[PDB]
């Protein structure tokens, strides 16, 4: 597990004014979410717990990054500043007997892995004993129910396809099918699992880049190789 120093040296902007979650993402809050998943980040050996953060918090910092190309400490040091999705595009509503959305409400993105739809809202406030469901806007006022909805989406399979801790504590083997497709263990697979659709499979990526450029400062700063496989520019997506 990380200190509240190294915390705050990875994600050094996010308490600047420039920020709109400027005092929201808390190493605090951090923690007691990371209590809720006991598995992360002490699966492994040192080498692996330590991957293991600095990939969760380099494809969070990607979904909430205020970087750019000049900024101060260089735009991997720019994670977690943002909190709400920016001039989302609806309200993100598939209904369903299973999710109905709530009146007034919107499932655009919130929080480290800005989860969206209500269909996502729904099972993790279920797995989290909160109602997301009809309380969205929990996961922009709570920093500890904000953190606990990433590594709910870090820690779930949608089997077949894997979490993103098995993947990179290596308890994921990749099928016969996911090696034919090129998905082999690696951060490129967690970039694939979280929005492959849109970004794996087609060549080099600006936000494939910016998840990479992340995740090495962060594993730079903590002293742990990458691992191989760190894009998924020639994976199928699942």
């Amino acid at each position: 597990m990380i200190s509240r120093s190294m915390f705050d040296q990875l994600l050094k902007h996010r308490n600047d004014g420039a920020c709109p979650a400027k005092g929201f993402y808390t190493y605090d809050a951090f923690i007691a979410a990371a209590k809720s998943f006991p598995s992360f980040g002490t699966t492994g050996d040192t080498d692996v717990r330590k991957r293991e953060i600095a990939a969760f918090l380099g494809q969070t910092s990607h979904e909430t990054t205020g970087g750019w190309p000049t900024a101060p400490d260089g735009p991997y040091a720019w994670g977690y500043c943002f909190l709400k999705e920016i001039n989302p595009s609806s309200d993100y509503c598939d209904p369903s007997p299973q999710y109905p959305c709530a009146p007034g409400k919107q499932y655009y993105g919130r929080g480290p892995i800005q989860l969206s739809w209500n269909y996502n809202y729904g099972p993790c406030g279920e797995a989290l004993g909160v109602d997301l469901l009809n309380n969205p806007d929990l996961v922009a006022t709570d920093p500890v129910i904000s953190f606990k909805t990433a590594l709910w989406f870090w820690m779930t399979p949608q089997s077949p396809k894997p979490s993103c801790h098995d993947v990179i504590t290596g308890r994921w083997t990749p099928s016969a099918a996911d090696r034919a497709a090129g998905r082999v263990p690696g951060y490129g697979v967690i970039t694939n699992i979280i929005n492959g659709g849109l970004e794996c499979g087609k060549g080099p990526d600006a936000q494939v880049e910016d998840r990479i450029g992340f995740y090495k400062r962060y594993c730079d700063i903590l002293g742990v190789s990458y691992g191989n496989n760190l894009d998924c520019y020639n994976q199928r997506p699942f």
